[PDB]
Protein backbone atom coordinates (compact mmCIF):
# COMPACT_ATOMS: atom_id res chain seq x y z
CA UNK A 1 0.00 0.00 0.00
CA UNK A 2 2.92 2.40 -0.63
CA UNK A 3 1.40 3.76 -3.83
CA UNK A 4 1.32 3.21 -7.57
CA UNK A 5 3.61 5.00 -10.05
CA UNK A 6 3.03 5.65 -13.75
CA UNK A 7 5.81 6.40 -16.24
CA UNK A 8 6.96 5.94 -19.85
CA UNK A 9 10.43 5.30 -21.24
CA UNK A 10 11.85 5.87 -24.72
CA UNK A 11 15.46 5.47 -25.86
CA UNK A 12 15.94 7.70 -28.88
CA UNK A 13 19.03 5.75 -29.89
CA UNK A 14 20.18 7.84 -32.86
CA UNK A 15 20.31 10.94 -30.65
CA UNK A 16 21.77 9.21 -27.57
CA UNK A 17 18.74 10.33 -25.55
CA UNK A 18 16.80 8.37 -22.93
CA UNK A 19 13.49 10.13 -22.31
CA UNK A 20 11.82 9.32 -18.98
CA UNK A 21 8.28 10.67 -18.66
CA UNK A 22 7.24 10.74 -15.01
CA UNK A 23 3.46 10.75 -15.29
CA UNK A 24 1.65 10.37 -11.94
CA UNK A 25 1.41 8.52 -8.67
CA UNK A 26 -1.74 7.27 -6.96
CA UNK A 27 -2.35 6.57 -3.27
CA UNK A 28 1.03 7.63 -1.87
CA UNK A 29 1.23 6.36 1.71
CA UNK A 30 0.82 8.89 4.53
CA UNK A 31 3.88 8.60 6.80
CA UNK A 32 5.71 11.09 9.04
CA UNK A 33 3.12 13.14 10.97
CA UNK A 34 5.49 16.14 10.98
CA UNK A 35 6.22 15.83 7.24
CA UNK A 36 4.32 17.11 4.23
CA UNK A 37 2.44 15.59 1.33
CA UNK A 38 4.85 17.30 -1.11
CA UNK A 39 5.82 14.49 -3.49
CA UNK A 40 8.62 14.40 -6.08
CA UNK A 41 10.49 11.80 -8.14
CA UNK A 42 14.23 11.20 -8.34
CA UNK A 43 16.03 9.30 -11.07
CA UNK A 44 19.37 7.53 -10.60
CA UNK A 45 21.48 5.60 -13.14
CA UNK A 46 23.26 2.71 -11.38
CA UNK A 47 26.19 2.35 -11.50
CA UNK A 48 26.83 6.07 -11.92
CA UNK A 49 29.34 8.76 -11.00
CA UNK A 50 26.86 10.66 -8.74
CA UNK A 51 25.60 14.24 -9.31
CA UNK A 52 25.23 13.91 -13.11
CA UNK A 53 23.47 10.51 -12.87
CA UNK A 54 20.65 12.18 -10.89
CA UNK A 55 17.55 13.94 -12.22
CA UNK A 56 14.53 15.24 -10.35
CA UNK A 57 10.92 16.20 -11.04
CA UNK A 58 9.01 19.24 -9.85
CA UNK A 59 7.78 19.10 -6.25
CA UNK A 60 4.02 19.31 -5.84
CA UNK A 61 2.12 20.49 -2.73
CA UNK A 62 -0.62 18.96 -0.58
CA UNK A 63 -1.34 15.78 -2.57
CA UNK A 64 -1.06 11.99 -2.26
CA UNK A 65 -2.11 11.64 -5.92
CA UNK A 66 0.41 13.84 -7.75
CA UNK A 67 0.35 14.47 -11.50
CA UNK A 68 3.84 15.59 -12.53
CA UNK A 69 3.40 15.12 -16.32
CA UNK A 70 7.09 15.74 -16.92
CA UNK A 71 9.81 14.26 -19.14
CA UNK A 72 13.29 14.01 -17.67
CA UNK A 73 15.90 13.51 -20.38
CA UNK A 74 19.27 11.80 -19.95
CA UNK A 75 21.39 13.06 -22.85
CA UNK A 76 24.56 11.28 -23.94
CA UNK A 77 23.21 7.83 -23.14
CA UNK A 78 24.96 5.15 -25.20
CA UNK A 79 24.53 1.44 -26.00
CA UNK A 80 27.19 0.80 -23.35
CA UNK A 81 25.11 2.70 -20.78
CA UNK A 82 21.93 0.90 -21.84
CA UNK A 83 23.78 -2.42 -21.41
CA UNK A 84 25.34 -1.63 -18.03
CA UNK A 85 22.98 0.68 -16.17
CA UNK A 86 19.76 0.33 -14.16
CA UNK A 87 17.23 3.17 -13.81
CA UNK A 88 16.21 3.60 -10.16
CA UNK A 89 13.05 5.68 -9.74
CA UNK A 90 12.40 6.87 -6.18
CA UNK A 91 9.38 8.75 -4.81
CA UNK A 92 9.86 11.02 -1.76
CA UNK A 93 7.96 13.70 0.20
CA UNK A 94 9.76 17.01 0.76
CA UNK A 95 9.45 18.14 4.39
CA UNK A 96 9.21 21.56 6.07
CA UNK A 97 12.95 22.36 5.82
CA UNK A 98 13.93 21.04 2.38
CA UNK A 99 14.83 17.54 3.57
CA UNK A 100 12.61 14.52 2.79
CA UNK A 101 11.15 11.13 3.62
CA UNK A 102 11.58 8.16 1.29
CA UNK A 103 8.26 6.50 0.36
CA UNK A 104 9.13 3.89 -2.25
CA UNK A 105 10.98 3.00 -5.42
CA UNK A 106 11.11 0.84 -8.53
CA UNK A 107 14.04 -0.28 -10.71
CA UNK A 108 14.31 -1.14 -14.39
CA UNK A 109 17.28 -2.65 -16.24
CA UNK A 110 17.93 -0.62 -19.39
CA UNK A 111 18.98 -3.78 -21.30
CA UNK A 112 15.28 -4.67 -21.55
CA UNK A 113 14.43 -1.47 -23.44
CA UNK A 114 14.43 -1.70 -27.24
CA UNK A 115 15.72 1.24 -29.29
CA UNK A 116 12.95 3.53 -30.59
CA UNK A 117 10.17 1.52 -28.89
CA UNK A 118 8.23 3.31 -26.14
CA UNK A 119 7.44 1.23 -23.04
CA UNK A 120 4.68 2.34 -20.66
CA UNK A 121 4.67 1.37 -16.99
CA UNK A 122 2.05 1.19 -14.26
CA UNK A 123 3.71 -0.31 -11.17
CA UNK A 124 3.45 -0.36 -7.38
CA UNK A 125 6.28 1.16 -5.37
CA UNK A 126 8.46 -0.97 -3.08
CA UNK A 127 11.06 -0.57 -0.38
CA UNK A 128 14.41 -2.33 -0.65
Amino acid sequence: TLGALEFSLLYDQDNSNLQCTIIRAKGLKPMDSNGLADPYVKLHLLPGASKSNKLRTKTLRNTRNPVWNETLQYHGITEEDMQRKTLRISVCDEDKFGHNEFIGETRFSLKKLKANQRKNFNICLERV
